[PDB]
């Protein structure tokens, strides 16, 4: 089906990058309206794949989420890895920044002359958000628009809105989050989502709120989590469920705490 790569390991998720070179597109804040920021797209594959957005949500953000781009599209997506800084804010206007910026990615999917041309299967959208993009990831799952959800440290008002959702969703939650604090936020926001979904509360240990930003003490868990969630649920690719479903995740010295469905895709 949409499985590309070779057969997953570990040490292969855990790498710095995957196996594609990665090229960036710079998108202007003056065009897509949200905010502007990178695309990130493997060189060498052929064929559509997967297109992530990874959307920061902090205002007060001292970095961001961009690791997420070269990470993820160098193991076959289209990553576009929004700006901070963007006027959006609040949840709602991250799921709007969200949707504008798959929007965006479509748009240029469907261009003739985008250097991703063509690259993206717009029926495989899958969203990382962070903070308060996190709510705005776990409300686009919620609308329906987007096959894999990746909320980083969620900040959000209200569970309730989560409670349908379908989207296989990944939740890093951060242990010692005090913006978004787990009890308050990325816990209550995971139990939300019906156990029917295909979803995991990934709890890092000791996590600031910025524990699922990658390029930071995390890495090995965002990347083999959160590129298997995506291979798994964007490219239904089973050899990623190995990494998902079957570890004893808490058993991991950086995962404090794991929940999850498994099995997915039944
Ligand atoms: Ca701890
Ligand atoms: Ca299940």
């Amino acid at each position: 089906g949409f499985q590309r790569g070779p057969d997953p390991t570990v040490s292969f998720l855990e790498a710095s990058s995957g196996p594609y070179s990665v090229r960036t597109d710079n998108v202007s804040s003056l065009v897509g309206g949200f905010g502007g920021g990178t695309v990130h797209y493997p060189t060498g594959t052929t064929g559509t794949m997967a297109a992530v957005v990874v959307i920061p949500g902090f205002v007060s953000a001292e970095s961001s989420i961009e690791w997420w781009g070269p990470k993820l599209a160098s193991y076959g997506f289209v990553v576009m890895t929004i700006d901070t800084n963007s006027g959006f804010d609040q949840p709602p206007s991250r799921a709007t920044q969200i949707n504008n910026a798959l929007d965006y990615l479509l748009e240029e999917n469907d261009s003739s002359s985008s250097p991703y041309s063509g690259m993206i299967d717009p029926n495989r959208l899958g969203v990382i958000g962070w903070s308060m993009g996190g709510g705005g990831t776990l409300r686009v799952a919620a609308e329906g628009r987007i096959q894999a959800a990746i909320p980083l440290a969620p900040w959000d008002t209200s569970s309730l809105r989560f409670r349908n959702i379908e989207t296989p969703t990944l939740i890093f939650a951060c242990e010692s989050d005090v913006i978004a604090p787990v009890g308050s936020h990325a816990d209550p926001f995971y139990e939300a989502i019906p156990d029917s979904t295909d979803k995991a509360f990934f709890e890092l240990n000791n996590g600031s709120h910025y524990c699922g930003n990658g390029g930071n003490s995390y890495n090995n868990e965002l990347g083999r989590l959160g590129v298997s969630w995506m291979k798994l649920h964007l490219d239904q690719d089973q050899r990623y469920n190995q990494f998902l479903c079957g570890p004893d995740h808490e058993d991991e010295y950086r995962i404090s705490e794991y929940r999850g469905t498994c099995p997915y895709l039944e």
